[PDB]
């Protein structure tokens, strides 16, 4: 089908334009002020709002497992959310059991998406353990598959815990392949440590997940990570940045050489960890995921600042909250408690409050840390992430002055709890577009399940790899 | 006229594809792989080669032994296809009259594409109105204002936040040069009544403490006033980190190395040679600190400094000779126009500190959206402006004094082994240099107007305006 | 007189001990377990608690008709523990040195209850002020001179008149102080936020942001860096101004910097109070960081070392003096309390939290002040030889401090109901018990002057080889 | 005997007196001006110059030349106590390690000296050896190593569990901080780019490597709550690290030593192979040339506190082992005789710091730390007769045909030094005096340390109360 939006202010990272954008077939086909459009074609007036390519979440977590259970909002329910909130791509992480096989993983992985999903989605394979026989699907991952994205374990002693020369291994091997290496940075024997203390202390209640794991346990594996990278000579991927020092970890490194990247999520961005201490366990347990959001009140806007300095590149969700009654298995013992929080539909609006609505970016930065800066790292660059002819059709057009009040009693998950709870955004989306086609508009919604597709992608992304190749050859 | 370009890689600030570029009337018309164009239009195999905007040089003083025509033959040389000229006026004369007098000199040699930088040496009365006209009328979005040079140039406290107040009223781009003018004449004196003459004493009556001091002012005015502030010629380690700490808490504040301070450093002032020493002064002086130009690269890498320039300023021996027994009297300046993007792309891409593409944004395309000149440069897109260098990034070049299209006898970059040049540079459209054969054309270089309020710097400035009240 | 503490932890800045103290005529006698002496002397049992020096405030402004005056403000010091303070002489621009620091020594001697020493304030580089630099250096025995780069056109000095300045001041061996915050910035801000229409104290603090504080104390370094000379600022009272110091420190410039107990106990969100005459309460140049981390973050900087000294810079206003300004911000006076609630807060904040211990706790209220302006070991040291200046410190007792309780004529207190962990029992200065028990005895007038030497070693020691390494020169060529 | 300083300069941490000082039974009786004493005693004239306490290296691996050469050389120096690392096999007790370090010292020592114990395996029984080490022995200092894989090398879960037990006895926790696993790996990366030579050795464990294990035991430390000493410091960027934690919070010391400060690593690509080898120690010496001022100036400012000089003598045909793989060369360095000398040099000279400052980072620090002070580290009365009479204008310049040693190579070769030691007393007898040297061997004494120094222990008891 074919539609045209009129008079709108186009958004891309580098620059502003104002043009009428049409898309025809699932693509964007011209951009300009007096456009030549063919047979069946849907006006939308945009009346001067701002026309920006639709959101790509980096970080979700829709059928994880977690204490022998799985996320409450799975692929149809998760991107039916996404969609309502700007977002019109996702990249997944598919979950192995430790032992298990990456391809048989993947392709269970696959078929639950692309039956349920509602938007254009791609994958990443966390590497649980480092077994034998694991490169061989590794390669296969890479170079028949299509994916370019593995993401390996510093936390988790003894389930998903990588050694010190297990990562150094893999890291080698995965840039090998040219592909991005994602971290989850936390110093899982320490943590392994701190959580037998603290239970033993009696401390039971979700705030003792955030006393066992504080960030400077997170500040060690991040640099730790980095620092293993810079050996190798290979980019480097820090997924969930939820703590100042952290971040500042990552900054000092991008000073000193290291190809390092940062990913805050939402949640980081938008609230902060003193609710751990809540009197309502309920409530409290909805904010458990790893690692913690930090009980300092100080690192949203600290994280929003590096954000948009450009210390921080992406934007992401770590979207995989649980129900309240699935939560509570961990009623007398925090470490039973599943990992998880909502960020899903909320991420584009609250990265805007944060960073726009304060005056921290602009709107093209904005664009950037959404969508563009993710297409770039994960070679998607010209397909998604921006306005341009060629380009898919995933088109937001997003209100700076639209007010929303995020609640669980309107929101598009299947939990009773959310962490952004009350707090009033300045600056909505108004009409969702998806594969060219409007899946959202003036507060309802028309998706369809299974209607997206799967985005292969190539190895070795220029973003990333320009540098290392280069960087080979002074070496020696 | 028509042009294709084939086999060559596209490199944007953004990404790079392997395309044919095809040119027709002074722009980019078409970009493809199989592109089908008429028979016998002229073509260009680039090979595999580097397809590259060409540079923008952002720091010029042509102007105040080599005339305009000839610093714009030795930019186009270099791959600088265009270039941002400072009108410097008298403090007192009119503004109006001293950017006529520039504007008329360069229309008439300038062989490349160029826009002109106003500064403001006096905050005399009646220079507001005069400031309206230049934007309004005349084009120009970009003023200096200096912090050195006391009783001369430099503006006090008072001064600089009513000019930051005005232009940024105005959606101008304010440009900073800083310095301690105070602390130097102090600094001067000390020096010169310790027997010390030489070129060596304009390193030390300006040490990199009194750059980071005035910096630091600068941004603290700016911050206040919540306006975008520009620093000119960062030369020191020292001033470079207050730019990459300010950027961390808020103001809005981006720093200009010049190929100088990335090249080379300031040791050679201690020559035995004074003519030598004295070809390297420049203000602010380049740091006797030998980790200077590699530091500096390191930020230019992450993101801490977006621009390059040149600071170009050529004065030959006997006019530099002026100051053979005072140091505060050696003319200001240094070469670089020519050696800019090779000087860059060895220190920063050769080394590995960044990629082609952020190459292309340090050299191009980071200038471009700052003074309003995207995506017209600075980008090869359908539809901007056919400023294109083929680049090749294995191509050696030695820089000396002998083949270099000056008439300087020195370089401060003599004997710099790089790998990474032009071999082809197209200007509006035609092709002005190919196979080390110059063909430029005396006047042909048009002036590029700037709109006020680039969205780049602006667009925050607004917002915060709004949330600040 | 003659006095004898028993069964007390000794505790300088270097190390801790167990042991008996022995005062006789002002000075510390013996100190061991088993002190052979009359069997007729007065004798304070410590218990185990701590025996501390008596602390220094080296920022006091209590000459500025008051609430209160130079014996109210001492009196108010010794019962919070402080047993000397460094007050600063004010003089007119333009004026006589010489006549207004004899004016300030002539009220001090009748007045204090405590030891004391002076500041001067150089308010004007007027045509021969150097000569009088010289006097006051030599002859009255002052050491301290504090330069202003705030307050356009009536204390500011310009860059060219501070490096003057800066080098006269070396030369004499003087201790250079200085109050940093821009003062022409400071103009300009002022002239928009009233033309905004706020007209209340609030208005104070959003005309000296700390980003002014900050710069100015960048530049008071970077030109002591370039003289080579120690500077010491004053009043920190921003985490932006404190990084600053820090940064410098390990860069090379001789830099000091002095917090006082205001900034490292509250915060200034009370600038934006209801009640206008508790919002004065808190106006003080430069004003107290409406960002609530700023306590903390400053007493880390203390506990690394960073930061050296903690002051007050008491300046004793009433709320009818202040409401001079009700109307105005800037008419506002500037002053508040905590010559009283120094030690006291600084310990709540600094040891009780954990951040340094009861050792670097005499070194920040005592002897690194002590070190600075040459009064070691004659004060800061609870050792033989040293001034009976000695202070009975209970790490356990707790003290709420409120307007109802404190030893002044002040209505509004700005550590109002803060709760601490930490007070002073006994307190001795000259050898006589002047606190003991909540019983305040102290005599009016007592208190002698200290004149200090010039060139402290601490700080000139290494500007003397500096000088002699200063190296790279002009080529011969 | 009995002995006499008159017209001297005392230098203490905190002040400096011009006073005289009178030594007798091995102590400080008096210090005054007109000193009442007995009719039989030598005097010495110190006619204006810097009388100091004799120094502390915190830092030595004598046993690892043997210790009666060393504490010589140590004396001649100006150090008047070290504290050796007692270094036992992974196949080796502790208590059998530690007497038999004491049996060696005890028969050979010039001077006074302390011992470390060197945790090198974390095995079931440890425990109990550690609490005689502690209690019945005089051992207060214990170090754990974080670097060579499968050897000394202790797991994260190991350190927490050795940091843990180490602050209930209330000991000083010393690790010699670098990434073993990554090592290991970059030693291969560096042997298959053909590069055998000791400049292989400051490639495979490059500064990165360093900090990253320094960041991890600091990190360790602030969990638990123990105080956490940094041996070594070699780079900028773990100078730096220690740095940042220090104003954060965690109760972090970094001890570089003589060579970092004094010298750097491009020595490593000398022609030479002999002499390159001389400078093979771990962490290697930074081939950053700008290392041994940064480091100096943090030790200045206060980021560093105290001062060694990882003394670990090896001959030319010792360290040839490794003629053709790095690897093999033994690791070690000299810096015992040297370690006052270069500090003065490159602190004092340089205007960076002055002479109290200098006692401090030399001796008081140390004491402070492992529980020594006012015993040594002071010029005081009751505490121990080793001091040092400093002539700042006393050059020494250094060579190996000078020193004190039996290796070929100093790796201070031929640096001139403005200031160094005129006579040096240890345990109130002269044992230096301005080249003539008098050293007894055997009459070192070892000097017990007590559990919980207050300087760093006061601030750990009020954090246990504060937390939780």
């Amino acid at each position: 089908d074919r539609l045209l939006i009129k008079g709108g202010r186009i958004i891309n990272d580098d620059q502003s334009l104002y043009a009428d954008v049409y898309l025809e077939d699932g693509l964007i086909k011209q951009i300009g002020e007096n456009l030549i459009v063919p047979g069946g074609v849907k006006t939308i007036e945009a009346n001067g709002r701002m026309v920006i390519p639709g959101g790509i979440d980096v970080n979700t977590y829709l059928q994880k497992p977690s204490q022998g259970m799985t996320a409450a909002d799975d692929f149809f329910q998760g991107t039916r959310a996404a969609l309502v909130g700007g977002t019109t791509m996702i990249i997944d992480h598919v979950v192995p059991e430790p032992g298990s096989s990456l391809l048989t993983s993947f392709e269970k992985w696959h078929e639950a998406a692309d039956t349920k999903s509602c938007c254009d989605y791609s994958l990443h394979v966390d590497i649980t353990s480092w077994y034998d026989g694991v490169r061989e699907e590794l390669e296969v991952l890479v170079q028949d598959k299509g994916v370019n994205s593995f993401q390996v374990y510093m936390a988790y002693k003894d389930v998903y815990q990588m050694s010190d020369s297990q990562l150094y291994e893999a890291f080698t091997f995965l840039k090998g392949l040219g592909a991005v290496i994602l971290v989850h940075a936390e110093n899982g024997d320490l943590i392994a440590q701190e959580q037998k203390r603290i239970l033993e202390m009696g401390i039971t209640g979700p705030e003792g997940h955030a006393l066992s794991r504080p960030e400077e346990l997170e500040a060690e594996a991040v640099f730790r990570a980095i620092t293993i990278a810079g050996r190798i000579n290979c980019p480097v991927y820090i997924t969930k940045v939820m703590s100042k020092s952290a971040a500042d970890i990552i900054a000092l490194a991008r000073k000193k050489g290291p190809l390092v990247f940062g990913e805050p999520i939402a949640a980081s961005l938008g609230t902060d960890g003193t609710h751990y201490w809540s009197k309502n366990w309920a409530k409290a347990a909805a904010f458990v995921t790893s690692p913690p959001l930090s009980p300092d009140p100080t690192t949203p806007d600290y994280l929003t600042s590096l954000l948009a300095c450009g210390d921080l590149q992406v934007t992401g969700s770590g979207h995989c909250p649980y129900s309240t009654a699935q939560k509570a298995v961990g009623k007398d013992n925090f470490t039973l408690i599943p990992e998880g929080v909502n960020g899903i539909e909320e991420r584009m609006t609250v990265v805007w409050d944060k960073a726009v609505a304060t005056g921290k970016m602009d709107e093209n930065q904005f664009v950037a840390v959404t969508s563009t800066n993710a297409a770039k790292i994960f070679n998607l660059y010209p397909r998604k992430g921006r306005i341009a002819v060629g380009s898919d059709a995933d088109v937001v057009i997003w209100d700076p002055d639209k007010l929303k009040t995020i609640t669980a009693k309107s929101h598009k998950s299947a939990v009773e709890y959310n962490i952004f709870e009350g707090m009033e955004c300045h600056g909505s989306p108004l009409v969702v577009i998806s594969q060219g086609k409007i899946v959202f508009e003036d507060g309802n919604i028309n998706v369809n399940k299974g209607m997206g597709r799967f985005i292969p992608r190539k190895a070795f992304p220029e973003h990333l790899y320009q540098r290392v190749k280069i960087r080979n050859k002074v070496f020696g």
